[PDB]
């Protein structure tokens, strides 16, 4: 396998970091990687807002529920979902902004985002560098904007914490491949396969804290699904100017 | 550096294809690279349908607004946001499926979709294959969903054209750095940067076609973004379960 295989392959993401600051080598490396991947038109619907002030990446870590590897890496990398550039090249050639009044421009930005987030992934971890998305900087994304200094037409979808690693983890086994992977249709037959990963997931658990914990994958996953954990999602994208189309 | 940065750096969409089919090897190292990428929560919201079969892959073609390169390549790759997964967990712990009713489950399989996509294009491409999102999958969603047998909380979010190119085609030309990376906080002063982006964009498309199109890139972007150019996007989202928080 091909080392960009390799890289993508041997994924791993961390929560332990070292004291070491990301060069600015390393960063406009990771900058460059997530601008040379694809965009819905080549519209380029994604702001990067690189974090490194301790005490703004300290008021992020909170604010995305209190977690201490933000304000434990050196650099905190927030994707955000850009149309104010659109507005702009609306404005140059005098035309309207029609596509914020759609649930289009959501799954556009919200989709591009997580292309720019693996393409920085693949790059700060072929570097050597550890990752990790912060998709909790929506908990309180209002706090965010004003954090940022967001305007109209741009919106926080996920944060990336970028630093030297400590430790080197252990992958997190994966869903089977029939489950995830459907020949021409939709395979319904899916109930089997869950409860057959869960078997798998339950040992990986055990061996993980050494059988303090039994945790499969449907029960941690049915617990944080089981609500709306994150209200202020519709609140955050009309704030910004996004209306919808009922 | 590296050949995961060298793939990322030297990324182009391919259009044109060979008649030389895609081996199993190289579908599932694909599949593979793509289920080994982050996902939110490790919930795994990413459901990727394979075809293969000619005439399938031809009413794909024509209801994406009848792009050539889907009919002409061998697989079309389509990744889909699924929460059908998530019902079968919650399902199999008698705990209800909550997430669905607000707009936050929209953004995780949106994004996770997008991250899939991207660790499939860096796999695909350092293979030696040739890749192009299809966006245009939103333009008859019902239609695609009746073909596909998506079931509920399933819902189209970005297909995927992995074939044998017959041509390299060329790099389109990114925004300027500053335009898209900004430090600690938003940076409002994009104007400038963007009408000479726009000069950088004209001459890029007199190059490619010898002189016969001057198209920039906010012309480009402000004729699309004119109007909300897949009105189906909420009338696809509510027929799959799905529920805003209003
Ligand atoms: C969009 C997104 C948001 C995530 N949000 C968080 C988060 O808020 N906190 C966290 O610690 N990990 C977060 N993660 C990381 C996942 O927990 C992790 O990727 C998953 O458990 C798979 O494990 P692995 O990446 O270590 O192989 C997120 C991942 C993605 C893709
Ligand atoms: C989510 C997404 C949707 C896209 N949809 C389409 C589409 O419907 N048709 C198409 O030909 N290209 C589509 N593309 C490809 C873009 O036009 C292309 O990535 C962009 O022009 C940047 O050029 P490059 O990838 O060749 O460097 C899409 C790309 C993305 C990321």
């Amino acid at each position: 396998m091909n080392e960009a295989i390799r890289t993508i392959q041997d994924h791993r993401s961390i929560r332990q970091y070292t004291d070491e600051a990301v060069s600015d080598e390393h960063l406009d490396t990771i900058i460059q990687s997530a601008q040379s991947a694809a965009s819905s038109i080549n519209g380029q619907q994604v702001t990067i807002i690189s974090v490194q002030d301790k005490e703004k990446k300290k008021k992020l870590s909170e604010l995305a529920g209190n977690q201490a590897w933000i304000d434990q890496a050196p650099l905190f990398l927030i994707f955000c979902a850009d149309f104010n550039r659109a507005k702009i090249a609306a404005e140059l050639n005098d035309a309207p902004l029609g596509v914020t009044d759609g649930l289009e421009s959501i799954l556009v930005g919200a989709t591009d985002a997580g292309i720019s987030l693996e393409a920085a992934t693949v790059a700060a971890e072929s570097l050597g560098l550890g990752t990790v998305p912060i998709g909790g900087i929506r908990r309180k994304p209002l706090e965010v904007i004003e954090l940022l200094d967001l305007p109209e037409y741009v919106f926080p979808v996920s944060g990336l914490v970028v630093g030297h690693p400590s430790d080197h983890s252990a992958k997190k086994p994966r869903l089977p491949q029939a489950a995830v992977h459907h020949r021409e249709s939709y395979n319904h037959d899916l109930k089997s396969l869950i409860q057959d990963y869960d078997a798998e997931m339950a040992e990986y658990m055990k061996k993980r804290t050494n059988g303090a914990d039994d945790r499969n994958w449907s029960q941690t996953v049915s617990a944080i699904y089981k609500t709306i954990y994150y209200p202020e999602v519709r609140a955050m994208l009309e704030k910004q100017g996004f209306k919808f189309e009922k």
